[PDB]
């Protein structure tokens, strides 16, 4: 049964919040270990965080927020509309008013390419109430500024001027 | 340059925790939507993610937290260290006071198999400001609590009972 | 008097395996025997193993080889060294190219938990040599493939997944 | 199923034969373990002793033996009057013709207290067709010569003249 208690309820909720954390910093230290003159630190860490990544998903479930996909997508909905209409706008504008360079540029980054996941995710559940599968290939990403391109993938990146070799294709 | 006013730092930790959340979200929604009769959903799931990791690394640079892998497995000993010894007792031993049966269970689970990481880690560590890598092959998590199993990989799980055949292969 | 014609000591190893192997079948006729409506066929089955015991304690020791705690600790060495080195792998191999199931499992089971013992005694003969005993409790024995767990208990069997109830406790 | 490879079936047997006799040296040995200032190493060797039982029950299963509770008592007849009536008088009169004095007395003590098995086994199993238990109480059986005694004890021991307080009780 899903759990009902509130004080618990808190304590599971923060919990899955510091795993995410955990797992998130972990793939972050695997990226730089690589990079460096050690190949098995990286394999460690990519273990680690995914053991991070399954203790996660048993609170999520015990939790009981996750259940059939055509509601699960208005969960994803909701939470991108959220990241692009009013938090990234407020930061963008507190940044600019205290005056740092990485933050302003983070946020610029960050506000214009979130803008395509809500309507990606609009027509996914709009076509997925019926019992079909999508017809969707070859999902492009920019590796500094990831920019959800579809399909075709663009020369350059709209938002840094990336070239197109250094997309990362998902298939 | 890392960001030095409070204001800033407080809202870019508040993205950052956000963007983790997201990731995980993406992941568990992904791995549920490939069990059933949608295949491509889980690829469009898994690319946002990824966008979502990208947004989340960008943020945890801004802040200036990343250094070289010596002092970088500083921070998951002492975040293993928290894990294991302070938060998860006392929420099992909340979750036995107010007697609800997944919130045990998941923490019974949890705070069994993050001891071994905080040994993997300083290990890897001892050996990493010497100047080498170390050696390691064969990394086997389990996919329903989370054991770190190193080279070897016993018959069943010392935790839940799962066959050998169900694991993970890290190499 | 120790007996040292030859055919004397043959006699008498013949009759202590005889008598070891009296005792094991007795034991196992008990332990049948308790699992049906007759329980005092157990008592006598099991009064009757002690007496076979003390026989095969006799013909043991007239063979003169009863010494101090050293030299039986080292006789246990060999024994389990010889065991798990080189009958059960051929055993095993002679079993899998036959085609029984059942003589595999027995022997898989056998050569993958019998590791421990002789570590457990080489250990006891180092602390136990100087003058002093070893500080230990609560030893744990599975009952359907003999796991050696010491001091602390897994929560399951490693080898063939019986719950932690299942063990039989010594101390 | 039973084994019915010729090869294996030796391999089998003979590793039964060498688990029993480990058992038994094991058990031997506690008894001296623990008449000594270490009284610990005793809980090992009982413990290891019932690992190696568990395996010569696995062993012994394996070779189909184990059946209902007649055909055990049979077998233990069987096995009683091929031990009184033919082997230990040749191995006492080999033993009277060598001249050793210890392998003469233990000889005489086995052959004077392995009679009284047989009609025990021969009245339980005439008792058992019947779906009811024997009636039996209380056996004791000598320290030094294994005399069983049913029910009433003697005051002294018929063999060897142990008085009655050095007899251990099964009840
Ligand atoms: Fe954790
Ligand atoms: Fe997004
Ligand atoms: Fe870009
Ligand atoms: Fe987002
Ligand atoms: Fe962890
Ligand atoms: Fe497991
Ligand atoms: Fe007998
Ligand atoms: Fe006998
Ligand atoms: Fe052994
Ligand atoms: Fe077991
Ligand atoms: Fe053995
Ligand atoms: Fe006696």
């Amino acid at each position: 049964m899903v759990v009902k208690r509130t004080m618990t309820k808190k304590f599971l909720e923060e919990a899955f919040a510091g795993e995410s954390m955990a797992h998130m910093r972990y793939l972050i230290f695997a990226e730089k270990a690589e990079q460096e003159g050690f190949p098995n630190i990286a394999k460690l860490f990519r273990a680690i965080a995914y053991a991070e990544f399954v203790h996660a998903k048993n609170h999520f479930i015990a939790l009981g927020k996750l259940g059939k996909t055509p509601e699960n997508l208005q969960m994803g909905i909701e939470g991108e509309t959220f990241e692009v209409e009013e938090m990234y706008p407020v930061y963008n504008k507190a940044a600019e008013f205290q005056g740092e360079k990485e933050a302003v540029r983070t946020t610029h980054y960050a506000l214009e390419a979130e803008k395509i996941h809500a309507e990606l995710y609009r027509k996914a559940k709009e076509k997925a109430e019926k019992g079909e599968d999508i017809e969707i290939k070859k999902v492009y990403i920019c590796p500094i500024c990831g920019y959800t391109a579809v399909d075709e993938a663009p020369e350059y990146c709209p938002v840094c001027g990336a070239p197109k070799e250094k997309f990362v294709v998902f298939e």
